[PDB]
């Protein structure tokens, strides 16, 4: 049964619940972005309405077959009327075609909702700068202290400093990046144009990011292995034994891989700054782990809902046990004590 925490009062919305049925009452059912998690059962035989965004909506359409006629993509930033309630969507700063969506009831009640994101100030001049929000549904991936992380900027520049030295010292090595859905792609289109290259990858991965409307990106991405040197594989393939068996695969035209693994957080980030990074090592395949964040930091997180000054929080990630309910409220209310709301 769909939890209270997925359904916007005073509508027949819900947002990112595809994965119950159908819910009583439901006019409309809103999709935040393409990550299995959010969109876990939708299909070709979806006949409810689907609002998200366009990328969203090519995603629908091109991996899990839904018909063009039932999604409804909105374009952002837009005053959009949807059943007779206006909504906005705005972006996210998750992966691409991720939104946060503005609610205006007809009582005079406002709610945002963050769906998955990465706080930043460029939000704190957008269409939330012109008017209050009651009711904040909030990504609360790493609400806590501990989780602190450099920004994406900072990462970007060790991958491509990390890349183009070894490339240069060896000319014969490969970089590979580590994948498995959507979001990070500036991690591989970074050092690819750093390298002189197109970056290789498997027919699938190739569809999934010609739906993305990334700018000049026919010239970026080949399916063409032989043609490139930065290559993409699945997560789970980069290891010894996996990333040994792939280096066999290309038939001799390189003696050396060089992979990324971009994760979240890891504990290692409690003891290691970015700069200070290594890699894993069993011979010449060389493993590096950067943290490469597409959520919230806490201090990003507290800075974001201390500005928007909420009248109530509501949160959506990590509500499963009542010690991270519990934990979660503390933090609300302390943020709230500071800053005066
Ligand atoms: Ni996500």
């Amino acid at each position: 049964t769909c939890p209270f925490y997925k359904k916007i009062p005073g509508t027949g919305f819900t947002v990112d619940a595809f994965q119950y049925g159908v819910v009583e009452g439901c006019t409309a059912y809103f999709l935040t972005h393409f990550h299995s998690d959010h969109y876990a059962g939708l299909s070709k035989h979806f006949t409810f309405p689907v609002y998200c965004s366009e990328i969203t909506g090519n995603l629908l359409k091109n991996k899990l077959h839904v018909q063009e006629q039932y999604i409804h993509p909105l374009p952002l930033d837009t005053e959009c009327i949807v059943n007779g309630v206006k909504v906005v969507l705005l972006d996210a700063n998750h992966c691409p075609g991720a939104v946060m969506i503005l609610f205006y009831l007809p009582n005079g009640t406002v709610i945002l909702h963050t769906g998955d994101f990465r706080a930043d100030p460029s939000m704190e001049r957008s269409l939330l700068a012109d008017q209050k929000v009651h009711m904040l549904y909030l990504d609360t991936t790493y609400c806590s202290p501990e989780y602190t992380f450099p920004s994406q900027q900072e990462v970007i520049r060790f991958a491509i400093n990390t890349a183009f030295e070894a490339v240069t010292l060896n000319p014969h090595a490969l970089v590979v990046c580590g994948t498995y859905s959507i979001g990070k792609e500036k991690v591989f289109l970074a050092i690819a144009d750093v390298l002189g290259s197109k970056v290789g990858m498997s027919q699938e991965k190739y569809k999934t990011l010609q739906c993305l409307n990334i700018p000049e990106i026919n010239s970026l991405i080949t399916t063409d292995m032989c043609s490139s040197l930065v290559h993409l594989l699945p997560m789970m393939q980069i290891n010894f034994k996996g990333l040994q068996s792939h280096l066999k695969k290309c038939g001799g035209k390189y003696n050396q891989i060089l992979a990324f693994r971009p994760t979240g957080w890891t504990h290692s980030n409690k003891f290691t700054r970015i700069a200070d990074v290594i890699p894993q090592t069993k011979g010449n395949i060389s493993i590096y782990g950067i943290p490469y964040s597409e959520h919230s930091s806490y201090l990003e997180m507290k800075r974001f809902v201390q500005w928007l000054k909420p009248q109530k929080i509501i949160p959506t990630v990590n509500v499963g046990t009542w010690k991270s309910r519990s934990t979660m409220e503390k933090y609300f209310r302390e943020w709230k004590l500071e800053a005066g709301y």
